[PDB]
Parts: C-alpha cells; sequence; structure tokens
C-alpha cells in the first residue's frame, strides 16, 4: 500500500505519492482542483491505500478537497493542524494557530534533520523564511510576495508593462540593467528575491550564529541557490515535516 | 503667473504648483482624478497660467484628465513624450518609447544635476532604478512592486493576510523575525525593499564606479536611505525632469 501527500496552497497543489517510508514513484502540481483529480485519475492504477495532507486554504476549501479525494482512493485522510509544539520544536508565534502550516511544517522537519540553529526560506508562489534556534525554539519568520505575484501583479494590474513568457524566460539570462520591459521587471524582481535571500542570511548570522544550518525549498530555490553555496535544496521539505505531523502505519 | 505640474502614476497623482522657476508652494498625493480636483479646489486658489505633467498611465485617461484640467485653470497643458535623447542624456532602451517616462524624466534629471555616473533609485507605489553613464548614456534599468504594491498582492493572494495599519506601523519598528502575520509581512516586505536597494548598489559599484551619484525619491526612500548614507533624496526628483522636457514660458 502507498500514500498519496498533499501540500495545498493558494494558488497551487503539489502532490505525489509515495512507496514505503518516502520514495516518490508520481507527483505533479495542479493549477486547479479540476486539473488535480485529472492528474490523480491518470495515475489512479497505483495502490494507494493513505492519504495525508497539510492546507493553507479554507477549511471549507479543504473539506472539499479531502472529501475528494476520498472518492478517487479507499482512504481516509489525515489532514495537519496547528500545534504548540512538534518533534522537539516550539511554535514562535504570540497565536501558534495563526502560524501558516506549510511554514509550521517546513521549520519543524528542518531542526528535525539538522538538531542545530537554522534558516528555512521557502521560495514559492509566496516567500516565507523562518528561524529557529538549536534548542528548538521557533523565533519567528517573515513572509513576502515570489516571483508569481510580483510578475502577475506588474504584468496584469498595470497599464503599460505587457510581455509574454518566452521572452520572460530569456530575461533572466543577465541580471545587469534592462534594456526592455521583460528586462526590467524580471531582473528587477529576481534582485529583490536575491538581496531578501542575503538580508535572511545576515540576519541568521546574528541571531543564530554563522554556523546555522540553511534550507532552502520552493520551485524558485534554484534562482537563489548561488548565494548559499552550502544551502541545503530540499524540494519535498514540507512533506517531511507533513509525515511528522501525519505519522501513518 | 505660477506653474501646475503633475506625475500620473499607476495609483496615485502627485502634484504640486510652482513659483519662479522651481519653488513649491503647494502640493498633494491623489488617488483619483476627483480626489485630485478636490484638493486642488479645497485650498486657497493660487495664480495658476501654465501646466505641464508626465503619465504613465493610457492616452486616454491623460487626454480625460487634462481636460479637466484645462477647464480648471486657463491653461493649455504640456504632456511630456518619449524622446531617444534629453538634456544630453541617452536613452537606453531598444524601443525607447517602451521606457516608462516617469522613470526617464526622473534619471534624466538625476544626469543633468550630477554629470556623472548615477543609480537613480524611486521607491514608491512601484520601485525603479535605473543607471547612467557618466557620459549620460542610460545603461537600462529594474521594476519591482513597491510596499503598497507588495502588501496588495499578498492581501490577494490570501485572507489570512488582514490587518489594521496601527497594526503595520507598530511593526516596523523591528526587523527581527515576526510573530504574529502583521509582524512577517511587514517586516518580510521591508526587508525585500532594503535588500534590492543593496543589489543596486552593488551593481551600481560594478558597472558605474565605487564613486557613482546615489539619488533616492518616492514617499519610500525613507525606508531605506540610512542605508546609504551619502545618498542624495529628492523628493521631486521627476518634476526636475519634467521642466526639462516640457520648459515653459
Ligand atoms: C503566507 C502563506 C500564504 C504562504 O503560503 C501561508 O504561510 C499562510 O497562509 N500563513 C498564515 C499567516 C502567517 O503565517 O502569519
Ligand atoms: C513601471 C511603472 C509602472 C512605474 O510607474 C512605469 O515606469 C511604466 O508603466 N513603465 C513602462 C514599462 C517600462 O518602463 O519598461
Amino acid at each position: 500500500s502507498m500514500i498519496l501527500e498533499l501540500d495545498c496552497g493558494n494558488s497551487l497543489i503539489k502532490w505525489r505519492v509515495i512507496e514505503g517510508a518516502a520514495r516518490s514513484v508520481a507527483g505533479g502540481l495542479a493549477e486547479s482542483d479540476d486539473a488535480l483529480v485529472e492528474q490523480l485519475t491518470s495515475q489512479q492504477a497505483l495502490p494507494v491505500r493513505a492519504c495525508r495532507l497539510v492546507s493553507v486554504r479554507s477549511e471549507q476549501e479543504t473539506s472539499q478537497l479531502v472529501a475528494r479525494l476520498e472518492q478517487l482512493f479507499p482512504v481516509s485522510a489525515l489532514v495537519a493542524s496547528s500545534g504548540k509544539q512538534l518533534a522537539g520544536v516550539r511554535n514562535g508565534y504570540l497565536d501558534y494557530q495563526r502560524l501558516g502550516l506549510d511554514r509550521w511544517l517546513a521549520l519543524v522537519a528542518a531542526h528535525h534533520l539538522a538538531k542545530k540553529a537554522c534558516l528555512v526560506i521557502d521560495l514559492g508562489t509566496a516567500v516565507t523564511s523562518d528561524l529557529v534556534a538549536a534548542d528548538g525554539v521557533h523565533l519567528g519568520g517573515y513572509i513576502c510576495p515570489g516571483m508569481t505575484l510580483m510578475r502577475s501583479q506588474l504584468r496584469t494590474h498595470t497599464r503599460r508593462i505587457r510581455y509574454d513568457d518566452a521572452e520572460a524566460r530569456r530575461a533572466l539570462a543577465s541580471l545587469q540593467p534592462g534594456q526592455a520591459t521583460a528586462e526590467a521587471v524580471e531582473r528587477g524582481c529576481l534582485l529583490m528575491l536575491r538581496g531578501f535571500v542575503r538580508e535572511q542570511y545576515a540576519m541568521a548570522c546574528e541571531l543564530l550564529g554563522p554556523d546555522c544550518e540553511i534550507f532552502l525549498t520552493g520551485g524558485d530555490a534554484e534562482l537563489v541557490r548561488d548565494e548559499l553555496a552550502g544551502a541545503r535544496i530540499m524540494p519535498d521539505l514540507v512533506f517531511v515535516g507533513l509525515a511528522l505531523a501525519c505519522p501513518i502505519e
């Protein structure tokens, strides 16, 4: 029997099916629930018998998804929930229930793996960064927009900024001053992202020491990884935390 | 005989009335044409006999605004336009007509004043940065969201991000890790802004030399000026450029 795992975001839903402890045998990114069902439909031949997920969407939307999943596979989905502590890590928010569960599971997984102080940055649709002391105490974190959100707002929600995906991709071949809109926007936003990452490293050095472990996750982690040569890039970091939050078998 | 000057952005319209060559005697920030007309007719009437403006809004929106102004004041409004060259400065965009006029006028004004290599950063609704070589050749630039745009896109991204201005203002009293949503977002976004500024300073040092002049403008220049002690903060930089683009009397 295999396990279906999901990371439900506001814009995207990341899923994977694992064999054994954590061997992924299938997965993908869905921009919509219908797209998800379609994706899970083509891989409906896999012997899925368990399910766990983390979500930052409304409780109602998460329930609709859970019910939807329990209709595609013979499972009783486990859903991660807020907590003051998990796996030796203490939630650092004044109101523990306010901390995004995606941030929570990622930072818990990070400390669980490092057993040292660490900086955890998720470069996704939105960007999040959290710091955890060596003793497992979450210091708190930050939230800011990611490339996807910045591009969308400037490209459609402003009046004179227009360019397609092809020129958007070619624009990141250099970070020098742009001589066309796509270049100015893509490079500007990436420099903003890279600058934020450096600010985070500086903050981590001051509060955690220059010996802290650095964890990067999210689809845009590759865009900033050269900035921190020793950083651990872990695409499935949140799923590691999901396993700790929702143990199975 | 005074001059009414305006800078029409995508979210706000900044205006000022000047006496003589450039002495500002009145001004404000309007969120709409109506709010502008309100601001222009609420204070004691001034002898406005000329008007010039720069706009990055659509031509129809601009013509619409001009119609209002020409009815409110006995003037024939001058509207800035794209150019390959102005006041000894050469446009660096491959298609000169695609460069935002606000960016163009600000960078031209900067070089006009310095007659040296310049880094020009506007920290406003949106953030723009342009570099100009000592010989007046615009190298190109960048575009990113400003504090208001970052907050806005995050607000639109998730209903989980909602808080008062009071809470928002209190949150910026420190850049340490946030322990509440307001702190995480405001501090995260500010660190992204501050990080972008440092990336810009590094790019300028590399391409223009360590001795380049730095100009900061925009309402949020206050949030980052501590990073560049020797920077020249000029709130009305774009208007210096407007005077060059649209000379009067
Ligand atoms: C910020 C997001 C949307 C990023 O996925 C998520 O972590 C979230 O909904 N957080 C709740 C607000 C907070 O973490 O302060
Ligand atoms: C980036 C803005 C919106 C800032 O006001 C403006 O400069 C603009 O509409 N520029 C056009 C696109 C460009 O400058 O590449």
